[PDB]
């Protein structure tokens, strides 16, 4: 997994946002960033990769109305159930960019 | 917090990724995406927001060479220590975009 660096150049971190420029699979070069705020966690002073089971345990995601996200997710009993969450609660538009806050 | 849909339009969800076109503070629009895999999680079938603490308990982050992220983070005793994590562990280039796997 990961390894992004081998095919990216000119990466910068600022605050918690990583930005880098990376080879498109065939052809061009894209510059993109990802906010680490949500992939990294501090545990008693050490940076740890923070896990989430969303993708792994949920399915059929779809946007309802303007902000609601819907999916079906495995209950601890391995059963799929319906479920939704209002993306409006914490996804904000910060000067044109969607941001988790 | 949040309320992106008040000032964004033409939104979509593909897998766990959300895309939308949002108003810059004053001026035009920008179309960004945000990967929701590390932003919410599935608890016994119900979706919830995944909190984190990187932003609120570490400070002065820095890029170290190719892929190494460095910072100072707070410990269970309440003191800051240096700490690093190799971003190459789980940050991959996916066809020009940075993704967390
Ligand atoms: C310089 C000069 O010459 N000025 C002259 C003035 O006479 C006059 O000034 C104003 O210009 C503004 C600029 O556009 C006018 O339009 C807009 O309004 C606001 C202004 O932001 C300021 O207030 C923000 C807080 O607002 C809270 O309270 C007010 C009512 O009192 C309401 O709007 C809300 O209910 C809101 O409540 C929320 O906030 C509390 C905190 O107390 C929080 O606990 C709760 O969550 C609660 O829900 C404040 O946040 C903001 O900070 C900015 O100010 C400075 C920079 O100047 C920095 O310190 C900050 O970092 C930041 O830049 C101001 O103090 C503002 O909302 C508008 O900008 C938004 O929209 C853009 C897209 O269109 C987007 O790009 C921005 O990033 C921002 O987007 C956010 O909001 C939209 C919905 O509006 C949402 O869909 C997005 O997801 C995004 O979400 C965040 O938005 C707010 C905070 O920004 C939060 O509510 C959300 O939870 C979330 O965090 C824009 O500036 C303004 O009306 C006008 N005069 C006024 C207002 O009296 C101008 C005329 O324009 O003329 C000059 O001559
Ligand atoms: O160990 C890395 C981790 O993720 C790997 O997937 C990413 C991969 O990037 C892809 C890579 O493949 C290109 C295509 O196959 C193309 O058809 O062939 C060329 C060879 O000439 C490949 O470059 O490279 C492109 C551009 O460089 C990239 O856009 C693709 O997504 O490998 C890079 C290496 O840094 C990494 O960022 C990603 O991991 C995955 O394959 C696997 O090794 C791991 O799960
Ligand atoms: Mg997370």
């Amino acid at each position: 997994l990961g390894k992004f660096s081998q095919t990216c150049y000119n990466s910068a971190i600022q605050g918690s946002v990583l930005t880098s420029t990376c080879e498109r699979t065939n052809g061009g070069y894209n510059t993109s960033s990802i906010d680490l705020n949500s992939v990294i966690e501090n545990v008693d002073g050490s940076l740890k990769w923070q896990p989430s089971n969303f993708i792994e345990t949920c399915r059929n995601t779809q946007l309802a109305g303007s902000s609601e996200l819907a999916a079906e997710c495995k209950t601890r009993a391995q059963q799929f159930v319906s479920t939704k969450i209002n993306l409006d609660d914490h996804i904000a538009n910060i000067d044109g960019t969607l941001k988790y806050e």
